[PDB]
């Protein structure tokens, strides 16, 4: 699909056997996603964002459906105020911006 | 242009008469610029991200030039680790997401 902006560019996503709603954010280097329950290790990382450092969680290679298209990559969970498709993923389905 | 997000979106731009770099962020309502002077009248505004609520400066109607694309637009001024150039002016530009 073509996204224009005049919205927020908010798709339906699949992951861990549950839908959620999360931003396709080209300003974010990883994807970051409000409290859930994934399975496997994790290991605690920090990110920083407007508003400062942040504790997260790091999961890798999890399973994630967006917006139709299959992928497997990073995803984080922690405190934050929207779940958020970071570059990780985008670059997974082939989104790109064109101006 | 078409641009991947293998790398960050980052391109130049030219406001107040300084050339500085910006990230194009799909993420972001709104732009926000790393502390700089602007001509005019300005309003305190809130906004949040990943780490909590920000105070911040908006001005209005203010010109800029985005990887050669000019633009007049809301500007907002304050403690961000990073330069981003959120949907109010992305859509000045024509930019849309792709995949
Ligand atoms: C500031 C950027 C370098 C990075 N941010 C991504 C950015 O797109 C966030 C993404 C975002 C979105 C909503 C809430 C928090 C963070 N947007 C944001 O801070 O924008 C603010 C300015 O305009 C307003 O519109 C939306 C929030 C306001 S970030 O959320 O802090 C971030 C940082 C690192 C990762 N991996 C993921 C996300």
């Amino acid at each position: 699909p073509q996204i224009t902006l005049w919205k927020r560019p908010i798709v339906t996503i699949r992951i861990g056997g549950q839908l959620k709603e999360a931003l396709l954010d080209t300003g974010a280097d990883d994807t970051v996603l409000e409290e859930m329950n994934l399975p496997g290790k994790w290991k605690p990382k920090m990110i920083v964002g407007i508003g400062g450092f942040v504790k997260v969680r790091q999961y890798d290679q999890i399973p994630i459906e967006i917006c139709g298209h299959k992928a497997i990559g990073t995803v984080l969970v922690g405190p934050t105020p929207a779940n958020i498709i970071g570059r990780n993923l985008l670059t997974q389905i082939g989104c790109t911006l064109n101006f």
